[PDB]
């Protein structure tokens, strides 16, 4: 029985909640907070240890930072450094290693991308997008990483592209139907989902699926709340978007997508509303 855990986030001031969420129960966890408050991080798993990395302390500086969470000892743990600051991150787990895609130091929009081996406690650069991308998302498929949207410090991209690990190259793949940066993107049953996020007018409702086979972006079931800037994970087979900005809210609510049903449905409230989380499954 896994449960689903939120890392900071952002309501007013950057936070360091972590927080987890039993969808058996219904019942929310209150873990050991974070060292340093952050918010536009992103999270994983690896081995069982809860990873939190990059984002932002909002005096007010972008991170650089990989700490890890260990369920059983309740503790926080320093890693290893990135190279480089790296706020409104996107990661992904090849084989155990931890890639972080993209993000943003102060004024410059990374295209880096950098790879954790926990078993050694190092960063590695391998080969850069062929796109700046902050704000962007990412998903792990056929041993694949594909890089989702974002912003690139000029246009917001509707635009993909795809890491092949044994190459170490990119190569674009095809467009998403409508524009996002900071949206949902996860993995299920075979395709890369994409949810809400921020069209440069107004943060979005709809969901795109990408299917391999076809290399197409069909739209499904939109959410009930438009939202970016959310925390997304997958859990026995649904997926489960959390909080977010809509436009003037900071959001607590936290939906579930049935994929046999194509239905969002409102399933809990986290204890107070925030953006920027970093979610991740264990
Ligand atoms: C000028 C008229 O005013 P306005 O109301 C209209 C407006 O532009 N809304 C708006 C537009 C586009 C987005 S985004 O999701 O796409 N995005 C930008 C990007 N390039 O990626 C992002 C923005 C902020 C992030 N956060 C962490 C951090 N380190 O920043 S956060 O969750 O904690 C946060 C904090 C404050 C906030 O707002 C009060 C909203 C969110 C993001 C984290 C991950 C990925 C993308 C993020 C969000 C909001 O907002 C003014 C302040």
């Amino acid at each position: 029985g896994r449960l689903i855990y939120t890392a900071g986030g952002y309501f007013r001031q950057s936070l360091s909640y972590l927080e987890a969420y039993n969808p058996s129960d219904g019942t929310w966890l209150r873990l050991a907070d974070l060292q340093v408050p952050r918010s536009g991080l992103a999270g994983c798993v690896v081995g069982g240890l809860l990873y939190a990395v990059g984002g932002r302390n909002n005096g007010n500086t972008d991170s650089s930072a990989l700490d890890c969470y260990n369920p059983m000892t309740n503790q926080w743990s320093p890693c290893a450094p990135m190279s480089v600051p790296r706020n409104r991150i996107g990661v992904g787990v090849i084989d155990g290693h931890i890639y972080a895609v993209g993000g943003s130091h102060g004024c410059i929009h990374h295209n880096s991308v950098e790879r954790y081996e926990p078993e050694r406690d190092e960063w590695h650069l391998v080969a850069p997008m062929l796109t700046r991308r902050i704000g962007v998302g990412v998903a792990v498929l056929n041993r694949l990483l594909y890089a989702v949207g974002g912003f690139d410090g000029t246009n917001r991209l509707n635009s993909a592209e795809c890491y092949y690990p044994e190459r170490n190259e990119w190569r674009m793949i095809t467009a998403m139907n409508t524009i996002r940066s900071g949206a949902g993107v996860c993995v299920l049953h075979n395709c890369i989902y994409a949810a809400g996020g921020y069209d440069g007018q107004d943060q979005l409702n709809s969901v795109e699926r990408y299917d391999v086979e076809t290399e197409t972006w069909t739209f499904v079931a939109p959410m009930k709340h438009r939202r970016s800037a959310l925390g997304i994970t997958v859990h026995q087979g649904r997926i489960y978007v959390l909080g977010g900005y809509d436009g003037h809210t900071f959001l607590d609510s936290v939906e579930c997508y049935d994929p046999d049903t194509d239905t969002w449905s409102e399933v809990t409230r986290m204890t107070s509303g925030r953006s920027g989380v970093g979610v991740a499954v264990t």
